[PDB]
């Protein structure tokens, strides 16, 4: 749980909602978890947390573990949920998400 970035109560509620396999929706999640309200600074901080290996991009393997960044015992996304999420953010087609594609994804 992003203790110094997001309210723990909104995370619980966002995780509760996409518990069933294939029920994940990123725009629903971002809205519920409270990330959409955030400024460019906080959105960049979120990016860094998700970019587990600090390569500058969120690769497919990290995107599949997306929920675990909020709650350690959260489920992994299905390959179907991962491909959809990937395809929505990856504006340039290199197979990964950079900080600008993330910012747009979170905000638009
Ligand atoms: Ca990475
Ligand atoms: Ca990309």
């Amino acid at each position: 749980a992003f203790a110094g970035v997001l309210n723990d109560a909104d995370i619980a509620a966002a995780l509760e909602a996409c518990k069933a396999a294939d029920s994940f929706n990123h725009k629903a999640f971002f809205a519920k978890v409270g990330l959409t309200s955030k400024s460019a600074d906080d959105v960049k901080k979120a990016f860094a947390i998700i970019d587990q290996d600090k390569s500058g991009f969120i690769e497919e393997d990290e995107l599949k573990l997306f929920l675990q960044n909020f709650k350690a015992d959260a489920r992994a996304l299905t390959d179907g949920e991962t491909k959809t999420f990937l395809k929505a953010g990856d504006s340039d087609g290199d197979g990964k998400i950079g900080v600008d594609e993330w910012t747009a994804l979170v905000k638009a």
